[PDB]
């Protein structure tokens, strides 16, 4: 419940998002979507699942449904999201062996299917949307040894085919499309939760800073990664101290930062309804007034 339209109030500072699936876009949940909202991320329909079920079969016509209708209601688009360990066909980066076990594909036909999807789906809705979270959640949480950023990485079902460089290489194929249809204004996200934990954001700043300094040095000092994203999967427990420590070292790399999937839950702890409602309302407060003051530096805040 919000007592003045949010994305009203902070107009001059950063995009408010909201999270949504079609019943959003009816009724009483349409009219709330427009007044507080400028932007729109769906939840779930432009995920790889949804869009690319088996090998070669896009399916594209509920996202486009969605899509149209936004545009239509006056609202802008976020992508999400193009490779993920969650929510993403198997036929992508495995196969049957001869005893019907699931083990990995090949480097190249997985790249191959990498690029592919990226490509195929990018150039699908082009300009439609403002940005796209190319890579999701592709670090361990709490790294013990976070200078060493590949060694960092989850070894998800793409880790386990390509290999460590599998995330520069899906914003390699994704910056290809952009660089090829130069008149879309599309900025490509790297989005992750836990940024909070301070070893795991050492980690992401190590990988884009890497993947980012060589690209610009081979590009005339051209970013390859526009955006970090903090999902803002948050609890009454989180310490804003460590949001703001995160949020400035993202800043650093020269890059944007949104927010973009932000909720407040309970902590691991028995709260108690009155007390859980207080860390709540406080903790939202608190992440606001840092968002504002770093406003220059953020795009866009997105609730879940
Ligand atoms: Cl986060
Ligand atoms: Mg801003
Ligand atoms: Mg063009």
């Amino acid at each position: 419940s919000h007592m003045a339209p949010l994305k009203d109030v902070y107009k001059n500072d950063f995009l408010i998002g909201n999270a949504i699936s079609a019943e959003d876009l009816e009724g009483t949940r349409l009219e709330l979507l427009k007044m507080h909202h400028d932007v729109v991320t769906a939840g779930n329909a432009m995920k790889p699942d949804a869009l690319q079920p088996t090998k070669g079969n896009f399916t594209f016509t509920a996202a486009d449904a969605m899509i149209d209708k936004v545009l239509a209601e006056g609202m802008k688009m976020h992508g999400h999201v193009l490779v993920w360990h969650q929510q993403s066909p198997a036929w992508l980066n495995t196969k049957k062996d001869d005893n019907n076990n699931t083990v990995p594909l090949g480097r190249d036909e997985a790249l191959d299917n990498l690029r592919t999807h990226i490509q195929t789906v990018m150039k699908h809705f082009g300009n439609k949307v403002i940005s796209w979270d190319v890579v999701n959640e592709a670090m361990n949480d709490n790294p013990s040894n976070p200078a060493d950023y590949k060694a960092s990485l989850r070894q998800t079902p793409w880790y386990q085919a390509i290999g460590s460089d599998y995330v520069e290489q899906a914003f390699l194929a994704a910056r290809e499309v952009l660089d090829e249809n130069p008149s879309w204004n599309i900025k490509l996200y790297y989005n992750d939760y836990n940024e909070d934990n301070q070893n795991k954001a050492t980690a992401i700043y190590n990988m884009v800073k890497d993947i980012n300094d060589r690209y610009a040095a081979a590009h005339n000092g051209k970013l390859l990664i526009d955006g970090v994203g903090m999902q803002g999967h948050y609890n009454i427990n989180t310490n804003p101290d460590n949001v703001k420590l995160s949020l400035e070292k993202f800043i650093s790399l020269g890059v944007e930062v949104s927010v973009s999937e932000l909720d407040v839950t309970a902590g691991n702890n028995y709260t108690l309804p009155e007390n859980l409602a207080v860390g709540q309302a406080y903790l939202y407060a608190q992440l606001f007034k840092l968002y504002k003051e770093h406003a220059d530096h953020i795009a866009r805040v997105t609730f879940w």
